[PDB]
């Protein structure tokens, strides 16, 4: 029996399968990406986040295009393979609150905080 | 005939119906909420609003999740109970302009204002 | 044969067809507008863009209403005349990456740049 000392690495090395994972980003996880990040991007953001928010502009701008690309994806998605998440159950009504819950604690607070700065800054 | 001096308060008091309104927020108005606020949030904003916009970051970030929760709501909504607003009539084409109208006066202005600050700041 | 010295201008002048193009903005291109701009708005932005991003607030706020107007348009669009772009082909999965591609170079960079400023600013 091949104790497999490292012969697999040679075969896999010549297969450069790693490349498959690189393309998978936009050629598969392209959807899960926008989500997976929001997780990794939050871990650090929580630690500390106080930039000029400039990043948002770039997003806000390109985001305009997204509504034409992404929305053109969702709109067609339901018509395409339609495979929404399995979590679906708490009705569509709560779906909105489900998000407002996490931020409810944040917004209600930060919302009044920033709004207050409006008085002077 | 019971002149109802305050017996109703006792019955209603033991019913704590008020709680029903609290949950209704996310357990009913969860959708109308995102809208109702935009009204109350605008009344004050108009009075004065000049923060660091930091609030947006929190929104922009969580907003990424929304596209996964909300969009997963709308996409399924049309498939669920489908009950769009009754205002629907001015075609879907104008629907876009209908918004651009209110801001048309704002953007066309503020858009050139902020863009101008790009020259120096 | 009428060499047409300028008689057309007189006829067209009395037709004020120009007005038709003005209304077409929100009465036709209302959809293409949100896109056409993003092109003209980017040409200058590229040249230079470093405002307080305040513009976003106005957008972010009104954007809340859009999800009620625009989304109510797309949701109904698929049900209305359904006429998505012809570009549709690279599957809906890549549709997400298709955008992440352009910004992939930007975000991956600016994302780490602004996040870094979090350390001090």
């Amino acid at each position: 029996a091949n104790n497999t000392t490292g012969f697999t690495r040679i075969i896999k090395a010549a297969g450069y399968s790693w490349k498959g994972l690189r393309a998978a980003w936009i050629n598969e996880a392209a959807f899960r990406q926008e989500g997976v990040a929001v997780l990794l991007a939050v871990v650090i953001a929580c630690w500390l986040d106080v930039d000029a928010i400039t990043r948002v502009l770039l997003i806000s701008s390109v985001m305009l295009v997204m509504i034409v690309e992404i929305l053109n994806s969702a709109i067609e998605a339901v018509v395409d393979r339609i495979g929404s998440e399995y979590h679906e159950l708490s009705g569509r009504a709560k779906d909105m609150g489900s998000a407002a819950v996490l931020i409810a604690i944040i917004v209600a607070v930060i919302t009044w905080c920033i709004l207050l700065w409006s008085h002077f800054g």
